[PDB]
């Protein structure tokens, strides 16, 4: 489709470093789909919690297929619809 909507994730985890690795994890997945993802950018950290927001241009169906097929690590949580 025209598409032309773009997605953000936001990742939380008290390890900023298994956070990281999520978000870069994601970041070489994503990317290798026809969509493109902009970041990670990182965030203020709160309760000594990290955060981080991957934002996503022409997202397409093969990236939601490829985060079904692949799981988020224990520690690691995402925000989805706000």
């Amino acid at each position: 489709s025209m598409g032309g909507q773009k997605i953000r994730i936001k990742l939380k985890a008290y390890d900023h470093e298994l956070l990281d690795e999520s978000a870069k994890k994601i970041v070489e997945v994503a990317k290798s789909t026809n969509s493109k993802v902009s970041g990670p950018i990182p965030l203020p950290t709160e309760s000594r919690v990290h955060k981080r927001l991957i934002d996503i241009i022409d997202p397409s169906p093969k990236t939601i297929d490829a985060l079904m097929r692949i799981n988020l690590p224990a520690g690691v949580d995402v925000e989805i619809k706000l």
